[PDB]
DNA sequence: ATTATGACGCT
DNA sequence: AGCGTCAT
């Protein structure tokens, strides 16, 4: 009753840039713009692999993680661009920068957690709570929420999709206007407000268009957010969650998408978010360990704590790649190229990152596969990272991982290595 | 041969 | 510290 907290203290966004390397390739080739389109890394095997795809070559079946000539088979006019390969490996850095345009625009607004290069969660509270102030009574207008969905409305006693967005939209704004929500869901329209204009200066001032939710919580933001793509906005409701939960398959929920919700499923026989409900803290506990179980408890009834840290920029810089079948690195000669290849990619992204945020990386960890292990890390070592020199952080990661080699010939190097990966961590300000 | 990243938890 | 999990 009136002591049971109910999650409804902060105003929450999560902001996704939509098919955002897609974008970034149509923005600066203006011939892939509306068309279906894929981003592929590589060529040779079978036609590479697609790691992006717009919304009309989705329409056809194409997904990442699929071969070029077999997304070609699903839609034959599929266009495609390549991502840049440098020093012979896949190159981000124009992605990473047109991530950087949009993050920046976004910290005008409230304070970002930068969640993925084209992600990013929003604490509105205080903005919105400055908007209330602002605003002084008046009423908002649904002409200051036109890309927005009320999630579960409209509801009660239009075959067209924006017309149902619009009828939700009525319903919603009526029944606040009229005094028949809460606070909470004030605040939370506000917050769409905000997310409005957000949105609308990331597409002006970059060309990039992004869905967004806005809840109470990143847990609920993130959700909201893939319930109406692309280039729309959900907000879901405190009151919302019951009816959205109790169709929700766990593993949509974000950190359930894997071996913990596959047991939360098989252990407890439910299939829905909502099913959770039925089940005490001790009992959730007692299945998934103190925190998982507390946090369990809470997310079924749309109540999560995690907060939005205040964090803009990467905490780690690292480089990899994968040398998977017949081209696994079988001599010392190979492995040190392809080390010296990542490490004078990681200089020279480190020695931007130092100029542009005033910090220096002093920790050098180094992995690799090993041909046969089925994890994506067969072994990680740590080393000093005391200069940005890409010849020394070559050395320092192979006299770290020399002793993997059980190859009796110096020379050669068994296991084959299948992965290498040197990725900067541990920044301090400089 | 579903690649190149990135965050975070466990012990 | 090194390994595992989850996600983009
Ligand atoms: N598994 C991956 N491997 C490599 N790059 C990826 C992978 N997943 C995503 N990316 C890249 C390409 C995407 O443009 C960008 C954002 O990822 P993601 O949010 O999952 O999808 P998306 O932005 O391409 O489409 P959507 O609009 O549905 O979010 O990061
Ligand atoms: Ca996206
Ligand atoms: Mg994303």
């Amino acid at each position: 009753g009136p002591h049971m907290a109910t999650g409804q203290d902060r105003v929450v966004a999560l902001v996704d840039m939509d098919c955002f390397f897609v974008q970034v390739e149509q923005r600066q080739n203006p011939h892939l713009r509306n068309k279906p389109c894929a981003v592929v890394q590589y060529k040779s095997w079978k036609g590479g692999g697609i790691i992006a795809v717009s919304y009309e070559a989705r329409a056809f079946g194409v997904t990442r993680s699929m071969w070029a000539d077999d997304a070609k088979k699903l839609c034959p006019d599929l266009l495609l661009a390549q991502v840049r390969e440098s020093r012979g490996k896949a190159n981000l850095t124009k992605y990473r920068e047109a991530s950087v345009e949009v993050m920046e625009i976004m910290s005008r607004f409230a304070v970002i957690e930068r969640a993925a290069i084209d992600e990013a969660y929003v604490d509105l509270t205080s903005a919105v709570q400055e908007r209330l102030q602002k605003l002084q009574g008046q009423p908002i207008s649904a002409d200051l929420l036109p890309s927005t969905y009320i999630e579960g409305l409209p509801q009660g006693p239009t075959v067209q999709k924006e017309g149902m967005r619009k009828q939700g939209l009525f319903q919603w704004l009526d029944s606040l206007q009229i005094d028949n929500l809460t606070s909470p869901d004030l605040q939370l329209t506000v917050g769409a407000v905000i997310v409005e204009e957000m949105r609308a200066a990331i597409e002006r001032e970059t060309g990039f268009q992004c869905s967004a939710g806005i809840s109470h919580n990143k847990v609920l933001a993130k959700l909201a957010c893939g319930l109406n793509k692309p280039n729309r906005q959900t907000l879901v409701s405190h009151g919302s969650v019951p009816q959205l939960f109790s169709q929700m398959p766990i593993r949509k929920i974000r950190s359930l998408g894997g071996k913990l919700g596959a047991s939360v499923i098989e252990i407890l026989g439910i299939e829905y978010m909502g099913e959770l409900t039925q089940f005490t803290e001790s009992q959730l506990q007692s299945h998934f360990g103190e925190k998982n179980g507390s946090w369990l408890y809470a997310m079924c009834r749309g109540i999560e704590h995690d907060p939005v840290k205040p964090r803009q920029l990467p905490k780690t810089i690292g480089c990899s790649k994968n040398f998977p079948g017949k081209t696994a690195l079988a001599t010392r000669e190979q492995v040190q190229w392809w080390l010296l290849q990542l490490a004078q990619e990681l200089e020279e992204r480190l020695t931007k990152d130092r100029n542009d945020n005033d910090r220096v990386a002093t920790q050098l960890v180094v992995s690799i596969r090993v041909q046969g292990d089925k994890r994506l890390s067969s072994l990680r070592r740590c080393c000093a990272l005391t200069r940005y020199d890409a010849h020394k952080m070559s050395h320092d990661a192979f006299t770290v991982i020399k002793n993997c080699n059980t190859s009796g010939i110096q020379t050669e190097w068994s296991p084959p290595l299948t992965m290498l990966f040197l990725c900067a961590t541990k920044f301090s300000a400089s």
